[PDB]
Formats: structure tokens, C-alpha cells, sequence
């Protein structure tokens, strides 16, 4: 049903530069409940 | 039914930058129940 | 159903330059349950 | 029903550079409960 | 119903550059319960 | 400036029953900049 | 800022019950990026 | 600036029940960047 | 900054029960980058 | 920064009763880099 999720930041940092990231709490969960 | 998601900033600091990011709770999730 | 999820960040850092990155808690999980 | 999850971040360091990164929390995990 | 999960990360640095990467808590984990 | 916040299901199954429940993807996440 | 955050499902099954449940991807997570 | 988050799930099983239950990636993370 | 944070479930089984459970992947984690 | 944690689980079986449990990858992890 579902897809297939990529992830790709580019991130470039000149001379004097300052950069941060962050990521978290990312991906899939998923349930089944069968009954007879 | 669904798709595939793909995720790609770009991000450029110049000389004397400051640059922060952040992401979280990102993903999918489903369910299903079935009985007879 | 779902899918194969790739992650890749591309990352360069200049001369005097400074860059932090951080990734946390990212994946799959699912569960089943079948009764009869 | 699930993918196969590759990791592979490219990282590059110039002269006077500094870089940090960070991974944790990450994989597969699932359950099954079967009653008779 | 699952993967095979490749980890592979390139890390170059320059001439007089700073690098520190990290992993932890990585893997796959789950569980049964089959009852009469 | 935020709270504190308690997650508590009760949670009852009878003599032939099924249930199911899942949780995913919660919690708390922020950020700051702050440059002179 | 921020508080503090209890989790506790109280969870009863009877005679001939199926229980199942499930967590995943939860906690804290912040980000500090100080420039003089 | 954060909490202490406790953790603890009661669970009680009766005569011929059957119980499961999971948890997986939970906790706290963060970073810190700091630049002359 | 942050807290302590306890982890304590009961876990009671009466008669002819059936009962599993599982943890993984939890704890701090945490990273720091100070440069001149 | 941090705090300090406790995991006690109590866990009792009954009679005629049947209980497994686990844990696994559970701790903390840091990580400092400092440059002049």
C-alpha cells in the first residue's frame, strides 16, 4: 500500500559559519488485529 | 493506495552565519481489523 | 505494504568553518496480533 | 511487508573545519501474539 | 517480512581538520507469544 | 513555560474478548538560537 | 521550562482474554546553538 | 530546564488470559553548540 | 537540565495466564561542540 | 546536566502460571568535541 521514504539534506558550511540540525521521531508503525 | 515521500532541504551558511533547523515526528503509521 | 527508506545527507564544511548534525530514534515497528 | 532500510551519510571536512554528528535509537522492532 | 539493513557512512577530513561522528542503540528486536 | 503531561489508558478485556492498542511518535522537542 | 511526563496504562485481561499493546518513539529531545 | 518522566504500566492476567506488550525507543537527547 | 527518570512496571500472572513482555533501545544521549 | 535512572521491575506468577520478559540496549551514550 505504503511508499519508500527517503531522507537526504544537503547542508554546506562557508568560513566563518555556524550551522546546526536535528531530526528525531522519524519512520512507521503499523497494526494488525485479526479475529476468527 | 499511498505513496513515497522523500525529504531534502538544502541549506547554505555564508561567511559569518548563524543557521539552525529541526525536525521531528515524521513517518507513517496505519491500522487494520478484521473479523469474520 | 511498505517500503525500503534510505538516508543520506550529503555535508561539507569550509575552511574555518564549524557544523554540528544529530539524529536520533528513526526506524520501523509494527505489531500483530491473531486470535482464533 | 517491510523494506530494507539503508544509512550512509556522506561527511567532508575542509582545512580549518570542525564537524560533529550523532545516531542513536535506530532499527526494527515488532511483535506477534497467536492464540489458539 | 523485513530487511537487511546496510550502515556504511564515508568521513574524510582535510589538512588540519576536526571530525567526531558517534552510533548507538542500533538493531533489531522482537518478540512471539503462540498459546494453545 | 510548559506543563508536564501524564498518559494513562485503562484498559478491560472480558472473557472471550480481543483488544488491540499501539503508541507511537510522542514527546517533547525544542530548540533555541540565540547570537550575539 | 518543561515538565515532566508520566506514562502508566493500567491493563487488566479476564478468563479466556487476549491483550495486546505497544510503544514506540517517545522522549525528549532539544537543540542549543549559542554565536558570539 | 526539563523534567524526570517515569515509566510503569500495571499489568494483571487472570485465569486462561493471554497478555503481551512492547516498548521500544524511548529516552532523551540533545545537543549543544557553542562558537567563538 | 534534565531529569532522572525511573522505569517500573508490575507484572502479575494468576493461574493458567500467559504472559510476555520486552524493552529495548532506551536511555540519554547527548553531544557536545565547542570550538574557539 | 543529567539525571539518574532506575528500571525495577516487580514480577510475580502465580500457580499454574507461565511469564517471560526482556531488556536489552538500554544506558547512556555522550559524546564532547573541543577545538582551538
Amino acid at each position: 500500500n505504503f511508499g519508500a521514504f527517503s531522507i537526504n539534506p544537503a547542508m554546506m558550511a562557508a568560513a566563518q559559519a555556524a550551522l546546526q540540525s536535528s531530526w528525531g521521531m522519524m519512520g512507521m508503525l503499523a497494526s494488525q488485529q485479526n479475529q476468527s
